[PDB]
């Protein structure tokens, strides 16, 4: 796929980052030319709208990363984002959970009024690597009565095993790299 | 206005968040309501090129609310989205810029091959409260040798000198507060 390769080759990978071994898949390029970004959306929105038709009602875009592409791609879906964000960010009446991260652990939060019982939403972030940032969010989300559908990335680390931690949560990313 | 009253419309403002005395501008409905995350950025893209026409090169996006509208407003120009991150969040050589939030410190950061000497940005972020953290992104993109257009913004909190601090570098905002 053209569109899919306008994406691939502006992924770039840092090796030993931020420790050895750990290579970075760096989206940076991606949104600094506009048609890979532009690829990137069209390929997410058809993608969910051929899996869910209508049945999606919102976004909800993660803290930090996700939201450079949350937003974007709920409004090519003609959709709202709500936002997932790290824990004290968000004002107001607030769920949170935790999960782990390198090697501590840290929180994510949303609004109690982001959404609904009952509403339909899907995930997205930048990269699914543990699915230790995506689980948080699905949980959170399921504590609101909101049902997750899908979430997806455009890049995964499948060797880190993150679709089958958040199985039975469908996922879904662009791009693939052990 | 009616565009612009989409937008206002949907700013929530929640009392002593994060310290007493302060109002918090909460600007997740805009995101949430697809017609007002438009209006914002059709307003913000037309303030741009009414004002720059075509010289724009790249929009810089600031970590991490900022990134909610960086990538809208630079598609929507038909350009590019570079990012400035807090500090330790890139990989490959950056330069990074101290500021004051809150009672301490913290630095936001960029590549060192983000931008190219005589490119023309213009910076988005949701809110102007103090210009630290915007004056923190001129620096860092004046170091770049980057010529710095304009930064706009969402909301601007005009009490707090904002505009001041970032002059001579032009501001906009969408809407003001005390
Ligand atoms: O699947 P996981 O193992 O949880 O890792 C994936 C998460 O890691 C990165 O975020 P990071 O926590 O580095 O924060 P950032 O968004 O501020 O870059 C990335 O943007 C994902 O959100
Ligand atoms: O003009 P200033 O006084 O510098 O304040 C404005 C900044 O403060 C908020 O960011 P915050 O640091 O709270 O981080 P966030 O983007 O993670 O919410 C806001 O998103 C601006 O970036
Ligand atoms: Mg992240
Ligand atoms: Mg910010």
């Amino acid at each position: 796929d053209s569109e899919l390769q306008l994406v691939e080759q502006r992924i770039r990978s840092f090796p030993d980052f931020p420790t050895p071994g750990v290579v970075f898949r760096d989206i940076s390029p991606v949104l600094k030319d506009p048609a890979s970004f532009r690829a990137a959306i069209g390929l997410l929105a058809r993608h969910l709208k051929a899996t869910h038709g209508g049945r999606i009602d919102y976004i909800a875009g993660l803290d930090s990363r996700g939201f450079l592409f949350g937003p974007s791609l709920a409004q090519e879906l003609g959709l709202g984002c709500v936002l997932i964000r790290k824990r004290g960010k968000l004002p107001g009446p607030t769920l949170w959970a935790s999960y782990s991260l390198e090697y501590g652990k840290a929180e994510l939060e949303i609004q109690k009024d982001a959404l609904e019982p009952g509403q339909r939403v899907v995930v997205v972030d930048d990269l699914l690597a543990t699915g230790g940032t995506m689980n948080a969010a699905c949980e959170l989300l399921g504590r609101l009565q909101a049902e997750v559908l899908e979430c997806v990335s455009l890049v995964e680390l499948t060797s880190l095993k993150g679709r089958e931690k958040l199985a039975p949560v469908p996922f879904f990313s662009l791009l693939q790299y052990e």
